[PDB]
């Protein structure tokens, strides 16, 4: 299938990314507390449900939450401020809490079931979010005796995610804190604005995009 792109809500950020985040790819967004990476996740979970003319892919969402950062009320707010129906938008986000790193890996494996079910329907899964990719791995695998296993497990997890992205034409979006992935780094700008910097993209030039966080999620 042709690569599809989901608008981030920000024209500036979309331009930096070559149109939006890609299906058949993992986009990995880094940032510190309050960077906007989870706000971007919430915005994408709304945007993807729109038609292509509006920046979406007529899709469903699956969301794996590792430390309780998913906010249904924020989804409703973004949906309503974008002229959408908040209840319908929420219904098409399948949610799973991951309690630990093993569970998180299992959830990605098992997500394939719902992906298969929705595949040839009116609302195929088009966005799979893991927020965050590494919090459990960082917490569980401490020090050097644990580094080898941590990297091996994380690598396997990313491979599973890549497979779902490629096989089922899904945009995978993961958050992290400091190929395989397209890496975007968020930081605080001036006056409450946020700045995204794209780094080490094989076929997109590095660059920066300034964006805002609003009742619509993110936008220029
Ligand atoms: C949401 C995200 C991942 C999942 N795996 N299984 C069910 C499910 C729901």
């Amino acid at each position: 299938a042709t690569i599809g792109r989901i608008s981030t809500g920000s024209k500036s950020l979309d331009k930096l990314l070559g149109g939006g985040i890609e299906t058949q790819a993992i986009t990995e967004v880094f940032g510190e507390f309050g960077s906007g990476k989870t706000q971007l996740a919430h915005t994408l979970a709304v945007m993807v449900q729109l038609p292509p003319e509006e920046g979406g892919l007529n899709g469903s969402v699956m969301w794996i939450d590792t430390e309780n950062t998913f906010r249904p009320e924020r989804i409703r707010e973004i949906a309503q401020n974008r002229g959408l129906d908040p209840d319908e938008v929420l219904k098409h986000i399948a949610y799973a809490r991951a309690f630990n790193s093993n569970h998180q890996m299992l959830l990605v494996q098992q997500a394939e079931d719902m992906i298969k079910e929705l595949l040839n329907t009116d609302r195929p899964v088009k966005l799979l979010i893991v927020d965050s990719l590494t919090s459990h791995f960082r917490s569980e695998y401490i020090g050097r005796g644990a580094l080898a296993e941590r990297q091996q497990k994380l690598a396997k997890h990313l491979a599973d995610l890549h497979r779902l992205a490629n096989l089922y034409d899904i945009a995978v979006f993961v958050t992290n804190q400091v190929s395989a992935t397209l890496r975007v780094y968020l930081r605080k700008g001036k006056g409450g604005k946020r700045i995204a910097r794209l780094i080490d993209a094989p076929h997109l030039p590095e660059g920066e995009a300034v964006f805002s966080i609003t009742e619509k999620g993110i936008e220029d």
